[PDB]
């Protein structure tokens, strides 16, 4: 099940999205991946997942007063060690999505002194 | 309301912040993960942290870390704010409450480069 974007980040990121190895020891950053299409961000919930990349279920953003939103906008987390995985992360999955998923944003985000993953 | 009792205390604790009327910020560049292992104390935060300049997420999960010796699940949302200095002060004023009401509930600053993908008025 989507076999193809796997195989694809697999491949332009081994390291990344090797599915063995060792988690970092803590998650600094993450991409938010947002979009008005939930279906497309589940695809990536699945996907991207390994040692070095955790994502979140697909859920919602808040819809903000005084703006007229049709649309709710869904989004997910794709946790990584720091800014160097994000940026790589960001720049990988927005390629694939370019071409096939263009309704998919990504964004840059750090936490202080980091997500509250487990160690 | 429900949860009517933690809602006052913010408002009265950060008038501005959790003013119900106003105008929200043209962007949101911070926010606060609140997380738990409790998603009914997270469902609380959830209908109660919300304003006209923060805004906060429904209740989801954390995905766990592989080879770690929890089995729990860990719930999160995200309270959207305008910057550090509101996301300082929402974490401040949530958690004094929190430190003796709900104890399992912890608060982490966050930072959107260049502010999250919430629309603009």
């Amino acid at each position: 099940k989507y076999q193809g974007m796997r195989r694809h980040l697999q491949v332009t990121a081994p390291r990344l999205f090797d599915p063995e190895g060792h988690p970092p020891t803590h998650f600094k950053s993450a991409v938010m991946f947002s979009s008005t299409h939930p279906y497309t961000l589940n695809k990536l919930h699945k996907c991207i997942q390994s040692k070095h990349v955790l994502s979140t279920p697909v859920s919602c953003l808040p819809l903000v007063p005084g703006t007229t939103q049709q649309c709710v906008t869904y989004y997910l987390l794709s946790f990584v060690e720091d800014k160097k995985q994000a940026k790589k992360l960001k720049r990988v999955v927005l390629a694939y999505c370019e071409k096939y998923h263009s309704s998919v944003e990504g964004t840059i985000v750090k936490a202080k002194p980091y997500f509250p993953l487990p160690e």
